């Protein structure tokens, strides 16, 4: 069918010149901070990348990447399953049922977290956030799950993708080029490709183009993956609008433009200016390097009988003759590592690395100054969070739409939702927080005039925890009373009886033996 | 923080809580008032603290009274030989052991 | 001084702490071990891909070759492996609630607080499976 | 057999590479437990009582 | 190696410099070569059949080099493993690795698209420390004028 | 998208800005409930037992 | 209606009566604008500095031809204080501007 699109080729290739601004920004700007990060496309096997004068971009990359992901995608749950509270309390009989709800939310985001490590979601978000990091944008597919086998996603680095959005923020049309081989392609494929005519050989790399459009009618997306000239059998596929496998991550979103400018170009500049110092200073320490000896050739040492002599032997001549040249750009290399060390510090805390101990004199302070480390924790969090609604939020949508699907998850009834706390957190926090509150209301126990069944529900409406099943209700408090009866009944009861029926079951030689026999034992000891 | 900080009074007042002659049903009112609490519900009012006093004697009651009886029923229940072999067989256990 | 200040931005880039020789006096505090503490980050990035990479494999093949020669019981073809950085997360959640549980031992006794309650909700914050925690009317 | 590997003028790629491979090491492969069985939760409470 | 009893069973490594292996862009694995060379006296059992199969005494410590062969198959992506001596391969070789469990994997390190091996970590600064010893040739030379 | 944005030669302003977008944000949007629903406590009163 | 309105302008420092509020960073924002003009200066005078430029005395005896062939120990005929290397003399003025 037609299919109201030219052609994913066609898109694909009308489209690649829009990467090219962003992708020759994201070259130049990997190779100021690591190059092997964002290869360029003719690079290949042979490409060797230099190492850039300057390492504060390989340091300030991974230190970036790092702290990001510890923060974005924590190993403690960071993804809680919020029921609205007040149609929960509607559907449901209080309050046990709306505990026994949350229990099942608390299944869930474990489920996920299981999930997420054992299928290592850890590996390939890591290496979404260093190609966020450098270029910007990356495209992260969550396969399909088929079965309870390894099922990894896979990124593609703006290099093998092309999206098309609007100057509104939703997307209009995805298409990724991967190049499978003959032999890797998956079957459906392999029958399309021998369908189109001409052997292949086993190793010649297909590459399959998808395409992702936003069907004009319904707003749900279609997919239909094609090979060589036309689609395969089967790719057509239709994915809603707010659960697609197909995700863009792109950082610092800008209005419209589809993709999104890097967080290491923004501080480019100033880089780039640090690598033209660095490379002045290591070229400066190679003249020095050198050894040269410059024999005043008005004199009387003759350097063919200095370079005989043996270990200490006494030659002719005066040491006046014999000078060295020696670099004279002292005042001046003094100037252009004051800069370095100033730009350094100024690009050491726009990355979150606390600025190199090569540093002033003397100087270290105090826990109150490891406080401005901490300060370094806003810094740290304005670049994550539109990470969190472009790439933490989508990942756990899609992924609880293919859990229930594959029957891995049960089917959460329509109301529930997610935000990505940075974790409970505030359930746990809160509880604690009043709990103490408790204990400080321990010695007015038992006060006669506080009305401690009060100040309980006081200080929990403050903490702001839901009460509700906190404070025992009446009956709870008789069935209470009436279970400290029962242990007393059934302790003192089985005390007796047995203190009871033992005094007057061996009283007596003969009833002795008469109770000895009802056990089934012997009349002598 | 405004019922943090009174409760902490309270507990001030814990020493002072078997003394004679201060009103210790006052003080625990004007530290309130002080604070800026609402008042109101903090203090139990007469029928709530009759309740309170018949509560420690009904568990007094139900807990000496469940000792009694479990004291009293099974002390002449597996008293005699026969008696016992009758009081085994109302729960439904055999008469040998 | 440049030999100084290349073997500075290598020892970073290794996981070394850099060599002594360096700026005089200038030794300061755990705060600033914790900077060496920092470079857990920088040895993070090159470990994730390696994980993938052969943490993984070597336990996939390992758990096959092991239930052909019987030397493992035959797991019933629905457990899978994270190579965790090792419980770990069963451990210290366990603890962190079990505190909550004491700091929940003077109120044990009050009238008004549902003590079957609050020490399911801890458990529900911690995110422990509850389950078999809490003793049921027959076990009681 | 023959050749003889001259030592590199600087030591720190010598120092740095043992100094990696080994932290490395403990990282990954830790001496306590590093690959933990996850069974399936949710599929765990249904085939089961 | 696959376990053969509970004895002692070391697995092997293979630096790049005694193994080949083919992967797409994509980042599935194709086909894998190895090299080894044992001599004949140690070479296994069912090798030396088919040394002596092929014609002509060796002596005890010649060393014959073995290659295996770990193709995926075009057909159920399963892998195939033939291994080979000589010319040609052994009898018993055949051997089928599924594409889940195959007991030959490659580590790569800093792996990039989609080119068959990883460029080393200790590369990435590999320049910088080539800088750094041109500097520590110079002090030391320096001194021995000195 | 093609539009290539010089950083300015002051690295203050991108400091002191992230800074400020950030402590403000903590402040004004806390994490801990940050509205809180006062009832006219005296016209509660009239309309209650 | 007028107290419930799904769009609502923020607008900070709010000033009588204008449509819009001019922002919190361009109150600092001739300040910045001076600080750059330093910061563009220390720059450029540390890019003169990185440039490397040998001045040979030409009344002297030293050659550069000589200089710039010889291995890494040799013996060139020459005096050291021919060789002198251009540098920055903005130094009592560099900590005037830092």
């Amino acid at each position: 069918t037609g299919l109201a699109e030219d052609g994913a080729k066609s898109v694909y290739e009308r489209l690649k010149n829009d990467r090219a601004p962003y992708e020759t920004r994201a070259q130049n700007c990997a190779q100021y901070t690591i190059p092997s990060l964002f290869p360029k496309d003719s690079d290949n096997a042979s490409t060797d990348y230099q190492t850039p004068w300057q390492a504060v971009g390989a340091r300030g990359l991974n230190n970036l990447a790092s702290k990001l992901m510890l923060a974005l995608f924590p190993m403690q749950t960071w993804m809680r399953l919020t029921i609205s509270e007040y149609e929960a309390k509607q559907l449901l009989s209080d309050p046990d049922g709306l505990a026994k709800v949350d229990e099942g939310l608390s299944m869930v985001e474990r489920i996920i977290m299981n999930y997420i490590e054992s299928n290592s979601y850890r590996v390939t978000l890591f290496e979404a956030l260093k190609q966020l990091v450098v270029a910007g944008n990356v495209l992260l597919y969550l396969p399909e799950p088929e079965g309870s086998n390894y099922n990894p996603m896979k990124l593609y680095r703006l290099s093998s993708y092309v999206v098309q959005r609007d100057a509104f923020g939703n997307v209009l049309q995805m298409v990724t080029r991967d190049q499978i081989a003959f032999g890797a392609l998956p079957e459906d494929i392999r029958k399309a490709v021998e369908g189109q005519g001409g052997e292949k050989k086993a190793d010649e790399t297909i590459d399959v183009y998808t395409h992702i459009y936003l069907d004009e009618d319904s707003g749900e997306y279609l997919r239909y993956e094609e090979v060589e000239g036309m689609e395969v059998q089967g790719s057509d596929g239709t994915y809603p609008k707010e659960a697609c496998p197909y995700i863009p991550i792109r950082m610092v979103r800008l209005d419209g433009e589809s993709y999104g400018r890097s967080y290491i170009e923004e501080y480019l500049g100033d880089l780039r200016s640090l690598e033209n110092l660095q490379e002045a200073i290591v070229k400066m320490s190679m003249i020095s390097s050198k050894v040269i000896g410059l024999v005043n050739p008005a004199g009387i040492t003759q350097p063919r009988r200095l370079t005989k002599a043996q270990t200490g032997d006494f030659v002719t001549g005066r040491p006046e003759d014999i000078s060295f040249l020696q670099l004279e750009k002292q005042a001046d290399f003094t100037v252009a590592k004051a800069v370095s060390d100033a730009i350094e510090a100024r690009l050491s805390f726009a990355f979150m690395l606390n600025s190199a101990v090569q540093r002033t004199g003397e100087r270290v302070t105090a826990e109150e100054i490891r406080y401005v480390a901490s300060e370094l924790e806003d810094t740290l969090g304005g670049v994550y969070s539109i990470l969190s609604q472009e790439l933490q939020l989508p990942l756990v949508r899609v992924l609880l739409k293919q859990l229930q699907a594959t029957q891995q998850i049960p089917e959460l009834p329509k109301e529930a939702v997610e935000p990505t706390i940075s974790g409970r957190g505030q359930d746990l926090d809160k509880l604690e927080r009043c709990v103490t509150a408790w204990a400080a209301l321990a010695p007015m126990r038992d006060d006669p005039d506080i009305n401690l069944a009060m100040i309980k529900l006081r200080i929990a409406n403050a903490i702001g925890i839901d009460t509700s099943g906190i404070l025992l209700t009446e009956e709870q408090k008789q069935q209470k009373m009436a279970q400290q009866s029962m242990q007393m009944g059934m302790d003192n009861g089985a005390a007796a009886l047995a203190q009871g029926m033992a005094a007057q079951a061996t009283a007596s030689p003969e009833a002795m033996a008469a109770a000895a026999d009802s056990v089934g034992l012997q009349p002598g000891i």
